[PDB]
This record gives structure tokens, sequence and C-alpha cells, in this order.
């Protein structure tokens, strides 16, 4: 049975106007800006952007990859598919 999300969890993350996007729950670094309550720092593979999102926008990677894990025209997307599959815990700093 599911736990709450934790840093390291791999997901597809949904934002308005984008397709479900390969992404991970980031750790918050010492000195870094904390999310709002009930929100998580989400690192998007490929674009290496961060946004803050609640669980309603977060789709666990393993369950959803068959639906979402497919090339897409958008900039950064296919790079992001490579990262989430081949080195999802790396530093992209």
């Amino acid at each position: 049975m599911p736990h709450a999300f934790k840093p390291g969890d791999l997901v597809f993350a949904k934002m308005k106007g984008y397709p479900h996007w390969p992404a991970r729950i980031d750790d918050i670094a010492d000195g870094a800006v904390k999310p709002p309550p009930n929100k998580y720092p989400i690192f998007f593979f490929g674009t290496h952007e961060t946004a803050f999102l609640g669980p309603k926008d977060l789709f666990p990677y393993d369950k959803s990859k068959d639906k979402y894990g497919k090339p897409n025209k958008r900039k950064g997307f296919n790079e992001g598919l490579w990262e989430i599959q081949n080195n999802p815990h790396a530093s992209y700093s």
C-alpha cells in the first residue's frame, strides 16, 4: 500500500499546458528555498527546471510509464526520458 511521496521518488508530473513530464521529488538542499506547505520540489528531467506541485499532479513512474513514457515533440522531453530511465538520481547541477 502507498506511502507519502519522499525525495528520490520518480514520477510523471503534470502541469497546465504540458504533457505529463518525467520528473523526480528533489531533496531540499541546506540553504535552499522550501516549498509551500503540502507542495513538493519537482525536478523535471530534460529541462532541468523546478516547480512546486501537490500530489494531484504527481504520477508514480512505474505505474504510469507505459502510458506516458513515449517520445514527445517538446523541447527537453526525450532527454528527460533518457535521464529518468538511465540515471534518475544524478546531479544535473
